[PDB]
């Protein structure tokens, strides 16, 4: 193992040691872009469909780029050769200190943290865990923003489940697909995060001809359902046996999230870089 | 010269930073508070600070100092300032969430920086508000996310309008004026504004009908007035949300009166 790192203001810092100014617009007024990348093998998962969309996150958030991404992708590779070990690389761009009259965010700050990878307990990819539905939406859901409050104040569940009129979009942290007569379901990215994971999956499903509905699952088709499970770059495909008093199918994760977990884990040197 | 007290000490603003572990950045995990002066005198202090801890208890983070510890602190910045002060108090998440749902290692800053009132030609022509069809969650909470309120048409605000209902500002509560009557959304939809509750105090002097609803996008043809409220901007006229122009698109007599009494009441509720 190593030392969890952060990149800020040119150096590679012990974590504990890296500070970013209280004037920042990230810390004062929630204005904050981040990604998740994972490794394999020591090099990062889907690195350039990351950068890709925390530029998109910026963007659409109006901040500038603080840096280019072939910048952000070198310090990226940077930090993962100093950690040695598989790493969960964290990089953040801020707001920045004010919001100009040209309505930009022209000084963005950003800064790249670099931990060990803490996949979750085995045991919960054994017995599947439980989501909380809540009746509300993410706004901007192509922005992954740093904005997670609503996942803490919202029956012991692993994570809300975002299901507003009824219509299950996705987690709080996690893309959500349902399993219905062998088909899989999930939310189109008109409603849900552009998901590397889910992208990965799908196209596992079209590899493996099995049928995809990009539309909202409801809550009240859950009874009729054989199983679920929720993807991101660390957990990869976390089965789902219980939403709110809902048992999915038997209780039990199933074949084909199983399955698709084993392909994935199989498949996952394509998309190395 | 601006001012922000973290660790014990008062420092430059500029001087002041927070550890990046801190879930405030990560996870956007704060609340917040504005205090105003006015003849150095800190606005509904207490108010403030009582709804700061409301806005930290609802959120899981125990509170890192005490109020009593915090009024104390604000008033020895503003005296340090020695001019009309904005202080902002901020309690951050701090770096875990623990097994007992609580944020127990909170940390916590405050802001002093000399007061900026909207330009007084804002005040003369009134603003624009820009409606989106979205909600603030958790409303009662003063949190720091402000996402939303960034990212039209030179605006000054956005509008909370879920479904065609006026809620409040990103910023500000908002008032309509329809009849005579003062239209403001209930606290069950829309943040508990110090100066929301001084105007209705007003309003029940002054005998001028309040109604606590929601009004309606499709009412503003039928509105005299409009305005918004917060703590530094006291009561600034609204003339256009989105396309609708507010009655003839200039600051409307009750709307006026109401600041000018706000204005002359305001001792009442300095500390
Ligand atoms: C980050 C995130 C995900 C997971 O995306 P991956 O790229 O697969 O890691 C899902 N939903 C939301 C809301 C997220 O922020
Ligand atoms: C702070 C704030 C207000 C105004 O509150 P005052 O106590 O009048 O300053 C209104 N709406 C929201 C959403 C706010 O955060």
């Amino acid at each position: 193992g190593h030392m969890n790192l952060c990149y800020i203001d040119g150096k590679f810092l012990p974590l504990e040691e890296a500070k970013l100014p209280v004037t920042d617009l990230i810390i004062q007024r929630g204005v904050g872009v981040f990604e998740t990348i994972s490794t394999h093998s020591r090099r990062p998962l889907m690195l350039t469909p990351h950068l890709k969309r925390l530029e998109g996150s910026a963007t659409a958030s109006s901040i500038v780029m603080p840096a280019t991404l072939d910048e952000m992708a070198r310090i990226i590779r940077e930090g993962i050769k100093k950690m040695g070990c598989e790493t969960m690389v964290r990089p953040y761009i801020t707001g920045g200190d004010s919001f100009g009259k040209d309505h930009l965010f022209s000084s963005s700050r950003y800064f790249v943290i670099f931990a060990e990878i803490r996949k979750p307990d085995p045991i919960l990819y054994e017995k599947g865990v439980a989501l909380h539905p809540i009746n509300a939406e993410r706004y901007l859901p192509s922005t992954k923003s740093i904005n997670y409050m609503l996942s803490f104040t919202g029956k012991g569940a692993y994570e809300i489940l975002y299901c507003p009129e009824g219509e299950i979009v996705e987690g709080s942290h996690s893309t959500f697909f349902l399993i219905k007569n062998g088909h899989l379901i999930t939310a189109p990215t008109s409603r849900a995060l552009s998901g590397t994971t889910r992208q990965i999956v799908l196209e596992l499903a079209r590899r493996g001809n099995i049928q995809v509905e990009e539309r909202c699952p409801l809550l009240t088709e859950l009874p009729e359902a054989e199983e679920a499970f929720i993807t991101g770059t660390v957990k990869e495909l976390l089965p789902v046996v219980r939403i709110g008093d809902q048992i999915i199918g038997n209780g039990v994760p199933g074949k084909l999230t199983k399955h698709l977990h084993q392909v994935y884990l199989s498949s996952i040197v394509e998309w190395l870089e």
